[PDB]
């Protein structure tokens, strides 16, 4: 379920040559569209410190500095990733400082863990970890998250999707090597990471029709979190050979061919019910996946079909839930990553519309249950502090990407 999208349209046309239409209703959300990007952004901005703020007072100063949960999607590392943000954005040192003191922290918490992602598990914090100390100038402390970085080992029983497979460290892998801009982690280890996906999706798949597949939990999902369209999106940040080409080529065109009458995309493998829009699951977290698709491939079917998931996006995507996972912090970054791709300001400006949607409608609607707020209300995935990561990035919407998916 969805508020019904009945914001204006983008208006290419220079107007004003006024003058501006007196009957033409005028509340606080119209006002936030109309705004020019400089101030507006600067507006958002000033809104995600307070929130950044907040999300650091609960999860981190009321908690008394203590950390049970410690992974990027609910846990502490959540909140050093958004003043890793804020850090990127305000070049603010303290907001790097207190990154690396919350990811020390969640190292602590993280001994003994099993998970191995960047957004669900250990790779997250070290990579994290290795990045900030390079931002800061620390090498010691680098050399230390690169050390436990490297020390990860893939179980032969690990899935293959983004939140708790192999995807989901090579993920991290690939973060930590385009930031420090070194091979830091083995090109070799990568590459075998990337040989066993392909193994296996080709063992489970047909080369009739899906020519790679996948399941988690015994189901053959479609989406970003668990499914294909995150599989191939890492995938797609590699050096593939021209036949593992054809192949992520293959998967998505199955894919497109393959979505409800609506345009929209299934959840997982004959699902008769059109009713996610999310990141992760339906078109959100595919579109983001197509539009990467375009930008490497340049394919006519691609672009066209990032743009129509686009369209599903606009009318179904304002969510009644906050969050980056499956709400309209997250849903924002369809339209970001279209503008990327496009440079056309209708994606720009309709990634201002959910942005301002929020701003002017959040708390209200959290706070008297019409919007959902998150379980973990400051997590990173779920809650506010997602926001104030979709808000800050808007401050350059063309270097904006969604958190532990686009590189
Ligand atoms: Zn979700």
């Amino acid at each position: 379920r969805f508020f019904r999208n009945e914001m204006p349209e983008f208006v290419p046309e220079d107007l004003s040559g006024e003058e501006e239409t007196v009957t033409e209703c005028k509340d606080s959300l119209t006002k936030l569209l109309s705004l020019p990007y400089k101030s507006f952004s600067e507006k958002l901005h000033r809104y995600a410190l307070s929130i950044k703020d907040k999300v650091v007072w609960e999860t981190w100063e009321r908690s008394g500095k203590r950390v049970r949960d410690y992974n990027l999607y609910t846990g502490v590392l959540g909140t050093a990733y958004l003043l890793f943000k804020s850090y990127q954005v305000t070049r603010n040192e303290d907001d790097l400082k207190l990154c690396l003191e919350n990811v020390e922290a969640c190292d602590v918490a993280s001994r003994d863990s099993e998970r191995v992602t960047f957004i669900c598990g250990y790779a997250g914090v070290c990579a994290l970890g290795a990045v900030a100390a390079k931002c800061l100038g620390d090498d010691q402390l680098y050399d230390r998250y690169l050390a436990r970085f490297r020390g990860i080992r893939l179980p032969s029983d690990l899935p293959y999707e983004l939140l708790y497979g192999r995807a989901g460290y090579l993920w991290a892998c690939l973060f930590l090597n385009k930031h420090i801009g070194q091979e830091s982690i083995s090109s070799e280890r990568m590459r075998s990471v990337v040989e066993e996906i392909f193994r296996a999706g080709r063992q489970l798949g047909n080369k009739g029709t899906c020519p790679l597949m996948y399941e988690w939990h015994g189901k053959r999902y479609w989406g970003a979190a668990h499914g294909l369209a995150g599989i191939m999106n890492v995938l797609m940040h590699t050096e593939l050979e021209p036949d593992e080409i054809k192949d992520v080529k293959g998967t998505l065109s199955y894919m497109i061919q393959n979505r409800f009458p609506s345009g929209n995309y299934l959840s997982s493998e004959g699902s008769k019910s059109d009713r996610l829009v999310h990141w992760c699951h339906g078109a959100p977290g595919v579109a983001l996946t197509l539009v990467k698709a375009a930008q490497v491939y340049n394919t006519k079917e691609f672009v066209e079909a990032a743009m129509e998931a686009g369209e599903v996006v606009w009318s179904r995507g304002l969510l009644k839930r906050v969050g980056i996972c499956h709400g309209i912090s997250g849903n924002t970054y369809v339209f970001l990553s279209l503008y990327r791709l496009t440079r056309n300001p209708k994606y720009l400006y309709r990634a201002k519309a959910f942005a301002s949607f929020l701003l002017d409608k959040s708390e209200k609607l959290i706070s008297e249950g019409q919007m959902h707020g998150g379980d973990r209300p400051f997590s990173l995935f779920e809650g506010i502090g997602g926001m104030a990561y979709m808000l800050l990035d808007m401050n350059d919407p063309t270097q904006a990407l969604f958190p532990g998916y686009e590189l």
